[PDB]
């Protein structure tokens, strides 16, 4: 596996974590994630230094994660704080790796690379997720594809015309206007779908519609899905700001953190349902089926030297793909 | 995986196909197989040229297969016939590979190699499957073995005496007469079982008659892995040409190096309008082929790792000539093609 | 795979075997295990010499195992004794490998390695299992981990470790002891909890209680059979049991002592060891080594003796 290890990744949603550890692998590194009694999240290598047991299968004793096998206890910095055996000696060899963690924007960010290099200032901005003016619903899915396939999926939101046709079809697709903005470690794909009638989902939300997506390295995206009367200014539109963040698990699997942060109907539980239903149907079923299928075709494509043929809808995805490749090969030396 | 690509293989039974595509892998090549609205079967590489989505998950739009991801449309020759995006241009890079198909003898034959070389004259003769004088029943099985193991299985039909003993055991097995005939592209293993009580199955062929019979179990192989047997039984001394018989379709197609597709059938000249005989034959196929032979050859496949790691080679018996000759011919074909 | 092949391993409990063969893989070697009409167990390579079918899917014909595929028949020595085909000649090429096998102490021992070196005198002493002074029960389980992890766990659980050649004993006596819950009712006590390891992965423990001053030989006690046999690199067979001198006629006690979770491996510990196996790749890729604790003294000694045996065999 080539991964970009010197980057922050979402390892969990905060609501996933408790005093009961969660075991999750990121970039082929198994983690034990838990919240301490003072509310601070810890991320330890999920391999007890004694005999390699899953720390994530243990419990907290006085706020310290206890290995379920022979009961070594660790603090959130990975220091061994109790050895119930023999003289109770705690040599430095009993300490476990602890990863840099930042809880921000209702996300748990972890740095799996060179710890000397982990700068929290580099975490991308998902502030809408903790803005009182926005209502945020979402969750987690696991996907049996390489993460870059789901980056591709998201950076060309045109696929929704077909993959998600029951919800997302529109006749104005004819008249799609595209636009890509490239910035420093950030790329945006803009689509405008003018004048058309609303898709099934937008009608639940003659109109203009905007589906924009912003990528920041490595694989963190925030989209902007908006619909409004024809003629209505984009900035006056009701919108969902969509969290779509990917984290590699293995070379051929990933973690998908998704969310809708909406500026409309924010006390409306029927709207909560519309959006959770979309997430359930579109993201965790329909897209999964596509990208998992493509993953299965990788061996053939690679064995036969097949390269993708690009269409007019592919600029932003291609630019993002090249940026990740650039980061991946940069790190591979050294 | 080494396969012989310049050869016809059965990809499907016609009854498996419709306007809803079937995704099936042959010789490590994923295919989308469907019958167009005009009735003609198409076989496309199951990898969209754009971003590699399974066309087999798509549906027909105007009788063209539509990619389910971003909606490119293809015809049965693989030519992109609509691009929904931008100026809608369709350069040659958007065409997908199409595979030659011949629908013949109630089989779907496909050429997985160089399509310029696909010669319908080379398709083996299974005409009995479409001869109104024969009644044909059969179906499909998937097996977790290298196809060559089932070729071995079939080219020694003597295995039926043990593997299928409840149905096939004969008390005249020890009087078996064998011949092997070697032709151009073709090998036959002939077995006559003279003078025995009919097997449980043969007695059913004969509507219970339990007096002594002669029986024949012959098999013809054509390259690469298409076999047709002759299972026949008659009152002792009656000519073989006068017998009631089933001509058995036994055709294998590699899927991966360690798995294959098994297309089987019986084309019989007796009890032609008889649904209970249909059931006897389908039952045999379900028990003998899809269960009992599966169990043997899948177990053998699981032992391949050990055999190879330990330098173990098979020990041949008098029953093996035809199977060995076939194996050596498939080996020859593989080697010819490995150039390059 | 790195196994120590030159040693006796348990392949089955006698009660598992009959004239219907059992197919079981030990040290990545597929075996057909069965009893002949005279009761004597044979252990054949589960690969027919003809075309490699599972002999273990066959039946006896006149006391000889018949291949299910084309009917070759073998004796317990692996000699082909009938060929149905043609002239029926039986060249030596048709013989199947037969493994040294000894039924002793209500265990079926097999030697998977160089057969020249198999000496039945070297088979570990589990005589308590057939001593009528003891009530013996047990059973079988499978675990998806490397057998060494289970040997480690067993060799853990006035202290004393005795290291000799292909045997290690870990002794513990607890004066002022506590009876186990199991033994408490058959009684100011001494307690004992000892374990004996013999190469490669065969263990016998000694769990005991008596009034202080009593010879441990005269205590209330159980001798526990705990024998691991590698299946693949990442999986193992675990033969467990106990030979006890208390409650010998109590069938309820027989039942709890036949329990895999009660006697060999509770679910929570199986979860742990199977999880450890899943971490092996990471540990190996990152050159991570275990950090030992005071409880590891015996396990480490055993571990080092196993590693020595492996190295010897890397011929
Ligand atoms: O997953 C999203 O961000 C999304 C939502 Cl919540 C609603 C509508 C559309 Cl078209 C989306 O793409
Ligand atoms: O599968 C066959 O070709 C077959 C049938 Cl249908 C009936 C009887 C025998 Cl012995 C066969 O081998
Ligand atoms: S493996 Fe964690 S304390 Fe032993
Ligand atoms: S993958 Fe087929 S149109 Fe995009
Ligand atoms: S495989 Fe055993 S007799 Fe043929
Ligand atoms: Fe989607
Ligand atoms: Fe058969």
């Amino acid at each position: 596996a080539t991964f970009v290890r010197n980057a922050w990744y979402v390892a969990a949603l905060p609501e996933e974590l408790s005093e009961k550890p969660l075991g999750r692998t990121i970039l082929d590194t198994p983690l034990a994630l838990y919240r301490q009694p003072d509310g601070v999240v810890a991320a330890l290598l999920d391999i007890c230094p004694h005999r390699f047991a899953p720390l994530s299968d243990g419990i907290l004793v006085n706020g310290h994660l206890q290995c379920p096998y022979h009961g070594l206890e660790f603090d959130g910095g990975g220091q061994c704080v109790h050895n119930p055996h023999g003289n109770g000696a705690r040599p430095a060899s009993l300490n476990v790796r602890s990863f840099p963690v930042v809880e921000r924007d209702a996300l748990i960010w972890i740095w799996p690379g060179d710890p000397a290099l982990a700068d929290p200032g580099a975490i991308p901005d998902f502030g809408c997720r903790v803005d009182p003016a926005y209502r945020t619903v979402g969750g987690y899915g696991h996907v049996d594809c390489n993460y870059k396939l789901l980056v591709d999926n998201l950076m060309d939101l045109g696929h929704a015309q077909y993959v998600h046709r029951a919800n997302a079809q529109t006749d104005a697709f004819d008249r799609l206007e595209r636009e890509v903005i490239v910035g420093d470690g950030e790329i945006q794909a803009l689509m405008k779908i003018p004048g058309g009638t609303p898709s099934v989902l937008m009608a639940k939300f003659p109109v203009d519609a905007w589906n924009d997506i912003r990528w920041n390295k490595v694989s963190a995206m925030l989209n902007f899905i908006a619909v409004a009367p024809e003629g209505t200014p984009k900035e006056q539109s009701i919108h969902s700001r969509g969290t779509h963040i990917l984290t590699p698990e293995t070379e051929a699997s990933c973690h998908y953190f998704f969310g809708s942060s909406r500026n409309f109907g924010i006390d409306d539980p029927e709207m909560d349902g519309v959006l959770r239903s979309w997430q359930a149907q579109a993201l965790v079923k329909e897209d999964k089926v596509v990208v998992e299928a493509i993953e299965r075709r990788r061996a053939y494509v690679e064995a036969n030297g097949i390269r993708p043929a690009m269409l007019s809808c592919d600029e932003a995805a291609v630019r993002v793909s090249r940026e990740i490749e650039k980061l991946e090969q940069l790190e591979a030396a050294r």
